[PDB]
């Protein structure tokens, strides 16, 4: 409306307005513009996406700055509310506080922080270990301490795969008590566990619709009918982009020319429309 | 021991001709490397457009430098970087060259448009006079290392005709440019006379949706061309793929129909060389 | 609820006159805040010089933006930022304003020099015509929020005389500048006629080693000035102190003679508010 | 000589040439230019300095990017070899590897990494705890794995204050066996412990000459005569700069003008000489 809303308020309103809110991963500002064009009401900056786009595996190598810089580029280009993955907060209480404040300064609408172990030994192997409830509570309190009211903290639990449904609900509920605004859980293997989950935690729940993992793909409607308020598509666009890029590279290498690839390329014209190119080049000219 | 610039010069000498493919980010550069390209490119229009900006000279040294650094962190494959008109006067050009060298960049191209430049394939470009471009080149050559490659790009063809273009190119070589970028030549039969006149290696720009027909690398080489550039080819396909995934999710409430068009986790793991990470930990911490 | 720009406008209205002190970094801004200044300044010459560059328009939006962000992260004290001539054309100026707003900056000043600008106190400045500066201002006003302060700076005095300067300033106000920066006026008696003619608040630049005698804030206010700027004062003393410590260590093999000239750990801890950190941990994790 | 030496080689050579090498802290590029002018042969980027200059306490809040960005600005301005504080490496093996590679890419000559605990619990209080020898060995091996031969890794031990001389020597020796190039220890309370220390570890030893701690100030000559190859002055310049800045701020606030401060300010002329201003403004002019 005519209030000029804060990013967090826009996010909360998008969640309330949609049934459910679909949030799509965008690796850069241009992809966010594409999503906006299609009509999505919220967008997402994946941590794994930030790492992988740098040519790094998703092993917690990236820091606040890697993510912050990708987030800033996106929010500069669109007012569509952005949810940002900040992993485990990048360090202790003061680093978490810095992350929240910097994300808010970057006009980000929401972040999710998770309950994985962060600060393992130097030569410590990759794995799927959870911190205790109390430790995650501390992380949340560090975040809640400095956030504005409108800004959305989503607490993400990875407990489901490891601990089962009951333990997950207990954590999620404790996380809400600590001040989390919403809850991020993996796609439950059984759609009919959602009503119990959503009713227990009270706050809006996000379901993560990842491909090529251990989790099934339900429709947004199905998920909403079972109590879910947000559905996330974290890497979907990016996996298709990579296949397309690879195919173009192979085409050029094999054939000495990109002719066969032409039908698979967005046109200059469509690119110009997404950028509003003509309302620059033409619009203002000597 | 072998500098980026040296690797570039050697790639140019070894290949007939050297295909240089655009990569917008480090992951795309890894894809190109996997396919077996010998040099990669950071497009200025790509830098701008990926930020959601038109290619109108809004971006500065920092926008481009940051994208270049992310790519060279991930690969030793020699990178050619678009630095437009050098981002300002002599001192800015000098800063650009030194920063590009510090970022392990192999080559740059700088062009002879007036400051507020456009795509070389667009109508209504203004050129600086030969003397002014000479000054730009001199500023660059004054601070570059010997191995580092300065490519002088001329946009003169559309505006001044083939003869004037060749004269500029030749003057640019005399001023110390290492190679020539012959932008938006409309006919394969422009190349032999161009390439014979300038002597130094010449790049032909095989961009789509422009003023050039798409000739093969062999055809271009047979006409005296040493480098063929594919500046945005991968990027255009990526955008269409992203858009298609976004439409799928919006229309169908789920990304199932998109799955066949996505790179697999396995292929992603291979391109990131994920297993070398586990390997390294076993190597060092055992 | 109260925007940076609003805090700035209010500081200007409340003080007689508002003293604005240069701070090169966040720690200097904290020192100024401690002393009780109501507004702070990020000098363009300071941005350049601190990088080891001359103040010749080599720096870009990113150099300045990064220094501005570091300061505003540390303090809510309203910050005025030097954006030179806007770093390029209309679209660059628009980007600068939006980025400055995103960085929580309160005010900017933009001047009427030609692109490759110098210190306003140096001989041999070239000015753009009034019309061109008007265009610059319009580009800025078009995208700014209402609260955000655009200060139009004129360097015309040395080149064109007092009368021409006032005419420009007045045209700049008509174009939408909020306040006026009257650079390098040589005599206190230039101010009353200047300030009365332009109406909007006027800043006088009390820089050292320039073309201006150093008048008191009271004297300047009595002549109709609303803001007095001390752009590099702290920075010049810091450099002499650093140099003196370096000479001490080099000459004497030890820094003993320098100890009396060093801030104590205690004072440093107070300015950082170090104890609030321990306090916060006790508050939250008990 | 006429070889064009790598930064690390320049550092090694500076250490070998001097008796001992004095390395002075510089918070920014301009301070590094001042040190170079005075005649120092190596410079230092303090971690505490990076944090404090951001207005942050030295509590491990800063990351690789905060330090990297300050390091890049310095090395852009001078070829004087820079030693950079990278704390405990900013995370596990892969983060350490990234830190080394990025520091090398930034033309840094040397880093020091320490044996403090890093990855404490979220709401975990500030303190002076050491990791076990084995853990630091792992950190060193992570670093040595990716560094170039010439690049200098200095292993820093904080064991002295906590564990005594004997335990410190044992750690230092183990650190050298793991591949550290040099050793950083606090100022030993007894100058005559240095010969034993230096003879046991073999590699060059740095003594840290901090003010206002628990460590005494010996002269460079005294330290060198006892076996020490490097003496560090980490914050000295910066503490004097802060006192000078504060004094200028108080002057302007108290007196309404900076006249009393003038004798304590570096002149425009001296600033111009350090920057080589005249060989820009004059040197190249239309
Ligand atoms: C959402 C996620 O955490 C991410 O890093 O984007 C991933 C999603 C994915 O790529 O499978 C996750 O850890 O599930
Ligand atoms: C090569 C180019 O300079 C670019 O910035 O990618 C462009 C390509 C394009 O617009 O398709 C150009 O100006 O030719
Ligand atoms: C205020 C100023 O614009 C600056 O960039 O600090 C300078 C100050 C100076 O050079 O002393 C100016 O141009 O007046
Ligand atoms: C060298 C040091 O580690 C630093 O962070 O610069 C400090 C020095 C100091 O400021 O006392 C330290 O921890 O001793
Ligand atoms: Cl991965
Ligand atoms: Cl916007
Ligand atoms: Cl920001
Ligand atoms: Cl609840
Ligand atoms: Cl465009
Ligand atoms: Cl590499
Ligand atoms: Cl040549
Ligand atoms: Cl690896
Ligand atoms: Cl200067
Ligand atoms: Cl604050
Ligand atoms: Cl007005
Ligand atoms: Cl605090
Ligand atoms: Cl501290
Ligand atoms: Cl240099
Ligand atoms: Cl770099
Ligand atoms: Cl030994
Ligand atoms: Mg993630
Ligand atoms: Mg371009
Ligand atoms: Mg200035
Ligand atoms: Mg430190």
């Amino acid at each position: 409306y005519f209030q000029s809303m804060s990013p967090g308020k826009l996010f909360r309103q998008a969640v309330a307005n949609e049934h459910p809110l679909q949030i799509v991963g965008a690796i850069n500002a241009y992809c966010a513009l594409l999503a906006e064009n299609v009509g999505f009401k919220a967008i997402y900056l994946s941590g794994g996406g930030v790492a992988n786009t740098l040519g790094l595996p998703d092993l917690g190598i990236t820091d606040l700055h890697d993510v912050l810089e990708d987030a800033r580029r996106i929010t500069a280009a669109t007012h569509l509310p952005l949810l940002v993955d900040i992993d485990t907060g990048f360090g202790g209480a003061f680093t978490i506080a810095r992350a929240i404040k910097e994300m808010e300064r970057a006009q980000v609408a929401a972040v999710h922080m998770e309950d994985q172990v962060a600060q393992k030994r130097c030569g410590h192997r990759p794995g799927k270990e959870l911190v205790n409830t109390n430790e995650m509570v501390d992380r949340i309190k560090a975040a809640v301490d400095v956030k504005s009211n409108d800004f959305v903290l989503i607490a993400r639990t990875d407990a489901y795969a490891v601990e089962g449904l009951k333990a997950t609900i207990d954590r999620a509920c404790t996380y809400v008590e600590a001040g989390a605004d919403m809850i991020f859980a993996e796609a439950l293997e059984n759609i009919n566990d959602y009503p119990t989950f959503c009713k227990a935690v009270k706050v809006p729940v996000l379901a993560n619709m990842t491909e090529f993992g251990k989790t099934p793909l339900y429709t947004a409607a199905q998920l909403a009918d079972h109590g879910v308020k947000m559905v996330l598509y974290p890497r979907s666009a990016d996996r298709a982009m990579s296949k397309a890029a690879l195919a173009v590279y192979e085409d050029i290498k094999k054939h000495g020319v990109q002719t066969a690839s032409l039908p698979f390329m967005q046109t200059r014209e469509a690119l110009y429309e997404v950028l509003n190119y003509h309302a620059y080049e033409d619009k203002l000219n000597q």
